[PDB]
DNA sequence: GAAGGATTCT
DNA sequence: TCACGGAATCCTTC
């Protein structure tokens, strides 16, 4: 089993460069403007010559001015990013009709009878990395491996612009040397709590029973970082399907007011339908990060589908559950619908 | 199960 | 109105 895993590089920055060639070399920087007073709000992902300087996704759009004030700092503009990357996909699914769309800027393709002999991956990699150069002038990194993790580890090692393999040997290597956070799934939270009980590298799960692992990280990951370090791994390229559509929002104040939450909260529904499209959701959830970040949520699951005009009530229903139990203000707000109707 | 929380990642 | 966006998914609950 081969596989090829593209992830794009710095995308929304990328892109943003791509329709504005004039930026390349600057410092382009993509953000989420909340209004909330003006620089409010967070980066997105950024130019490599930004990301250089500390600016990388996720930080305050402020913070990242005491760094970068001259840089250039676009909107986020979504839909632009999503047009040109669904272009993309289309292209690599030429390539092996078996892939597995992860994310917007991710696919892993399984070339296993597309291609025997790392060798013949690896030039694929450049067909591949070379045509979306040639259609879409959008630089990626390729990753090459027996399996998703391994390849994403290898595309991870390469980035930006790059082409890494990892034969088993390597493999069996980083199995043994490769330190444990930079294993996929792997966050530091998880990552804490591993060096707490001693494990650094995946080799280290075998040393130590499972049961307690579970103690810490809970079977999920405990099988899973078992998996990997055994060498006994293989998850076939899912192509997995959405399973859950939502939006949050930020409001430009706090709230426990609902007609103030109120307009956001269906600017929320409008959207999450619109994305939607012909897909019905058999549950809504509504989600609300608090003036201090609790990030609670009341929910439903009706036993048929829901409408707009369903998705409406409930949520102000769920929204009045939420608005009393804490007590606290909120700051952020939204919907999240799942359990699809097959 | 269904429900709500925690975690990972751009 | 005064730093923390948005989207999923998992992984663990009662
Ligand atoms: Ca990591
Ligand atoms: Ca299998
Ligand atoms: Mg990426
Ligand atoms: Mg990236
Ligand atoms: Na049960
Ligand atoms: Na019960």
């Amino acid at each position: 089993m081969i596989v090829l895993f593209v992830d794009f590089d710095y995308f929304y920055a990328q892109v943003e460069e791509v329709l504005n060639p004039s930026l390349k070399g600057k410092p382009v920087v993509v953000c989420v403007f909340s209004g909330r007073f003006e620089d409010s709000g967070a980066v997105a992902t950024a130019n490599y010559e930004a990301r250089k300087f500390g600016v990388k996704a996720g930080i305050p759009i402020v913070e990242a001015k005491k760094i970068l004030p001259n840089a250039v700092y676009l909107p986020m503009r979504k839909e632009v990013y999503q047009q040109v990357s669904s272009r993309i996909m289309n292209l690599l699914r030429e390539y092996s009709e078996k892939i597995e769309i992860a994310s917007i800027d991710e696919a892993y393709l399984d070339i296993s009878d597309k291609v025997r002999d790392y060798r013949e991956a690896y030039n694929l990699g450049l067909e591949i990395k070379n045509k979306i150069l040639e259609k879409e002038k959008i630089t990626v990194t390729v990753g090459i491996s027996k399996n998703k993790v391994f390849a994403k580890i290898a595309a991870d090692m390469a980035k930006p612009n790059g082409i890494k393999v990892i034969d088993d040997e390597e493999v069996k290597r980083l199995i043994r040397e490769l330190d444990i956070a930079d294993v996929p799934g792997i966050g530091n939270i998880t990552a804490e709590k591993l060096k707490k009980l001693g494990i650094n590298k995946l080799v280290d799960t075998l040393s130590i029973e499972f049961d307690k692992l579970k103690g810490m990280i809970g079977e999920a990951k405990a099988k899973y970082l078992i998996s990997l370090a055994r060498d006994e791994y293989n998850e076939p390229i899912r192509t997995r399907v959405r399973k859950s559509i939502g939006r949050i929002v930020t409001m430009k104040r706090n709230s426990r007011n609902l007609e103030e939450i109120k307009p956001y909260l269906f600017r929320a529904i409008e959207e999450s339908y619109y994305k939607l499209d012909k897909r019905i959701p058999k549950a809504i959830h509504v989600v609300a990060v608090t003036e201090d970040l609790d990030i609670v949520s009341r929910g439903r699951t009706f036993p048929h589908g829901i409408s707009k005009e369903t998705a409406y009530s409930e949520s102000v229903k769920l929204l009045q559950k939420i608005l009393e139990e804490d007590e606290r203000k909120i700051r952020r707000i939204g919907v999240r619908f799942s359990k699809f109707i097959e």
